[PDB]
């Protein structure tokens, strides 16, 4: 309507409203973001042995993204589980899903607002990223000394369009290593990040 | 080669991704605010600085309060500069600087789009802050000393839209009004002490 009129009293007059289908409010701008990660290992069953379908058909690993963002490190540090495919995996093999059946069953792992990557390691093709974002909750559940955490992968078959889920087990040792090395490196973490890194 | 470890140990790999963009999917959803209706714009006297009287003020905003209708964990405490119709062809307002405490926070987001006012007779948002952070608070609280609550002295860099010119202006943000705000955010929204992280911790 008219100009608006700033207030000048200092009294507390709050206003609220509803933004309602519309993109979020972010710029989809360049940035150079930096990330430590582990290598793709093999995928296990329950019994903690190899699912021979998933034979280097496509691995798994753990990472901090971003680790500094521009240059500087980043307030949007996180950490999320990956499943990286192969030249002979990634036109067989779409991973859907991972839920975590031993701790942390509750938790939403599939992000909505994250996209599926490129895998960044040598003769990986693409990265099927799950977790959440600027929060220290992922850690908490592989915690409960250390043992297989067992996990339901969803796992879509491009050839068949056949989506399958498969018992599976993921280390939980290298997760709270990861973690403490990184900070290790990156001591601005613990203030600068959540306690992602506490 | 393109063979997964089956050993079992610990094996890192590192890497920077140089000039690309995020790996983030932005579709359309509904989200839901709560801010100070937009302020007068004070100098370092605590006086209306005259240039920017009915040009624009300033605000203090929680957003997404609710994102597609479920209370979010992404709920961010943010300064906004929000024009008016009679000052937004002339003022754009580029960063903001605090002097006074939190004088090392980066404050200008390379994430924030500029956003349309929520607030009639407003037209251009400018946000400022840390996503899911508590700094701004923490910052803010840092100037209450001796049982009183000071300003915030800060820096504003305003450009001239009409003329051109970038200069930066010693302003007074109202440090009680930010405690006082959250405290009703959260009497209204309990559950933000559960879900937005550290930043209602203190209240």
């Amino acid at each position: 309507s008219n100009t608006g009129k700033p207030i000048s009293d200092e009294k507390l007059h709050l206003i609220s409203g509803k933004i309602s289908n519309k993109k979020l409010p972010i710029i989809n701008s360049n940035h150079d973001v930096t990330w430590i990660k582990t290598k793709a290992m093999t995928i296990l069953g329950e019994d903690g042995k190899e699912i021979p379908e998933f034979k280097n058909k496509f691995g798994y690993s753990y990472i901090i993204s971003p680790v500094k963002m521009d240059g500087k490190y980043s307030y949007y540090a996180s950490l999320l589980i990956l499943f990286e495919t192969t030249k002979n995996g990634d036109d067989e093999y779409e991973i859907e899903d991972v839920k975590f059946v031993t701790a942390g069953s509750t938790l939403e792992l599939k992000n909505s607002l994250l996209a599926v990557e490129n895998s960044q390691e040598e003769g990986y093709v693409t990265a099927y990223p799950f977790g959440i974002l600027m929060s220290d909750e992922i850690k908490n559940a592989f915690k409960l000394h250390w043992n297989y955490m067992l996990a339901d992968l969803t796992v879509k078959n491009k050839l068949t369009q056949e989506t399958k889920i498969y018992k599976i087990s993921l280390n939980s040792k290298l997760i709270i290593e990861f973690l403490k090395e990184v900070l290790k490196e990156n001591s601005i973490l613990k203030d600068i990040a959540g306690d992602l890194f506490e």
